């Protein structure tokens, strides 16, 4: 129905969507200001890690400091094949994408990293309150020259 | 308030109920969950150590995979289920946890728990593609398999 309440929702979703698009398109030196898309207490980071705990960077300033590390370790990164998923919550979006670029981790050789990613974006007052990255860490191991364990699934059909 | 829209609301409402069903299926009822797919529907695990998905294609093969699944994960349950509707009436995401016993040939019996994202794409009110995404490292752990530790050396605190 056409109500101002439903209109508010649409406008919120629409404004939020444009921020997701901006996030996912941010490259190079622009990455250093991408923290400004977050709430002051906003959280970002990697939720699928070998340790099992997330790497959660908390706060708009700590996120800016994190961008400096990210830009050196992933200097030429690009997200590709971006699919943005609005949800029934005008403040909650999912993104399915790929990404590729060099990976430069001290104590490993320079590598080429490619992976499939899912990102979660939750909003508050039109800024990002919580960004979470989900990927398969095994592809990151490969990129680092780290041997990947193999699970044998005997009986799996076929 | 067009029929165009009503049609989709209907599809989305219908499809959401099938996502709820899938996610709430336990026990012996797992052996018939393949029936919620299209005849040519695909399900399986998209985050593997090998880097390639384990994709099970067709209702028949899915029904066969359920027998495997019920042996290897005899008491599996999904919890903390959050279902996300999308702008596409035939596309849902689910974020959830899951846990249960893991009983694979050649590994010690373990307790497996993980965080999961599932994608469900529909055709004609049935599941045309279901995809599970998780962290394979937690499954390694469940089986006693060593997980390497990635060092991120100048990562700020
Ligand atoms: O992949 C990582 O090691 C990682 C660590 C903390 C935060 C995010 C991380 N993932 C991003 C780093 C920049 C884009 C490519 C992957
Ligand atoms: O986790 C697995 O090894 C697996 C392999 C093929 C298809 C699906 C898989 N994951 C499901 C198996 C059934 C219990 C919950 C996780």
């Amino acid at each position: 129905e056409n109500t101002s309440e439903n209109r508010a929702q649409v406008a919120a979703r629409q404004h939020n969507r444009k921020i997701v698009e901006q996030y996912m398109h941010t490259r190079g030196e622009a990455r250093l200001k991408r923290h400004l898309l977050f709430t002051e207490d906003g959280v970002g980071g990697l939720w699928t890690t070998d340790s099992g705990q997330p790497i959660a960077i908390r706060g708009r300033e700590k996120l800016g400091e994190h961008a400096v590390w990210s830009l050196q370790c992933f200097p030429d990164w690009v997200w590709t094949d971006i699919q943005i998923f609005e949800t029934q919550d005008p403040n909650w979006f999912w993104v399915e994408c790929r990404g590729e670029g060099a990976i430069v981790f001290p104590g490993y050789p320079r590598g080429q990293y490619r992976n499939h990613f899912l990102h979660s974006f939750r909003f508050e007052n039109g800024l990002i309150k919580e960004q979470r990255e989900f990927m398969n860490p095994c592809e990151q191991f490969r990129s680092l020259g780290i041997e990947v364990p193999e699970v044998r699934r005997d009986g799996l059909p076929s």
